């Protein structure tokens, strides 16, 4: 059962709820979801309920994008963890950026496996 992409998708841009959504957090989970050994340079997560997620998928949620990319209709309340310093050896110290815009994803299978990660930079 599954989709082990999905799921990685899951695993790494997804958190229902933070009680916390600063810098301790984005160095915690970070770590938590084994994405510093080594450090991820930039990593992003979407909170909230997980089917207005699989809905991007499909038209209820979800409009065509760029080349396969689908972009969202509701916008998101997001973590965007920014790795400090550079160096991708630990310890990994970020600097989480808190915002609310639509995610822009790619399915498989009505499903989000991949995350575009660099609309959430800074330029």
């Amino acid at each position: 059962q599954d989709n082990s992409r999905y799921t990685h998708f899951l695993t790494q841009h997804y958190d229902a709820k933070p009680q916390g959504r600063d810098d301790r957090y984005c160095e915690s989970i970070m770590r938590r979801r084994g994405l510093t050994s080594p450090c991820k340079d930039i990593n992003t997560f979407i909170h909230g309920n997980k089917r207005s997620i699989k809905a991007i998928c499909e038209n209820k949620n979800g409009n065509p994008h760029r080349e396969n990319l689908r972009i969202s209709k509701s916008s998101f309340q997001v973590t965007t963890c920014k790795l400090h310093g550079g160096s991708p050896w630990p310890p990994c110290q970020y600097r989480a950026t808190a915002g609310f815009r639509n995610v822009v994803v790619a399915c498989e299978n009505g499903l989000p496996v991949h995350l575009h990660q660099s609309i959430f930079r800074r330029p």
